[PDB]
């Protein structure tokens, strides 16, 4: 890979203060700005039932791998032109792996 | 993706006569030349317990997604230098996909 496993508890955290704000990571966790997290590791972009999501994302048709992620969180309007995922990104990978660490983790 | 849904009887015939020879795909299939592939997908490259991997493999440490598995199979060795799986690898992305999309059903 080009992601190296980072702390859980570190991407725990990142996570409640950079994600939560607009996901849920939880089996049954309800979409709110951004769509529901569960089981997106092996799925394509914008899939989730019940979100509206831009065209540009369903049309991305990325196929998330904790690789992909790593770009998406980077720069997500730079990896999606059209997303209106409206994050700046997570820049130093360091974070991104603790983050993914925890999203591959959680949202199993 | 760069990947596209192909035919997953096609599919199940191209692994039948390209890959069978050295693979299973049954969950509880055992290694034969070839590591069996159950349960590949998301999993790194060179992780199967009891297999015997080439140390090349181990360290590409290739996270394997359809996307992935689509330039692994196109040349092996190009894309993997020094494995030693002797084949010389599919060029159509038609049966690429074809068997990709019968290896993601039947590896699940
Ligand atoms: C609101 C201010 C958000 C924050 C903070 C984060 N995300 Fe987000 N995300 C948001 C939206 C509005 C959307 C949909 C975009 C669209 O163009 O429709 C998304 C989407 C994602 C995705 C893609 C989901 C898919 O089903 O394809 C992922 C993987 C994702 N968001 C993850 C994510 C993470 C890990 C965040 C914290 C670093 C995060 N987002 C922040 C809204 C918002
Ligand atoms: C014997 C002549 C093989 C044929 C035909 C195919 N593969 Fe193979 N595969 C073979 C070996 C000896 C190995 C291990 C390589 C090493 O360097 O140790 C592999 C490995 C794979 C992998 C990687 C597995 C992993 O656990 O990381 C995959 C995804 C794979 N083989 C798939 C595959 C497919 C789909 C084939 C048909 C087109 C196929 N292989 C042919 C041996 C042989």
């Amino acid at each position: 890979t080009e992601f190296k496993a980072g702390s859980a508890k570190k991407g725990a955290t990142l996570f409640k203060t950079r994600c939560l704000q607009c996901h849920t990571v939880e089996k049954g966790g309800p979409h709110k700005v951004g769509p529901n997290l569960h089981g997106i590791f092996g799925r394509h972009s914008g899939q989730a039932e019940g979100y509206s999501y831009t065209d540009a994302i369903i049309k991305k048709n990325v196929l998330w791998d904790e690789n992909n992620m790593s770009e998406y969180l980077t720069n997500p309007k730079k990896y999606i032109p059209g997303t209106k995922m409206a994050s700046g990104g997570l820049k130093k990978e360091k974070d991104r792996n603790d983050l993914i660490t925890y999203l591959k983790k959680a949202a199993e």
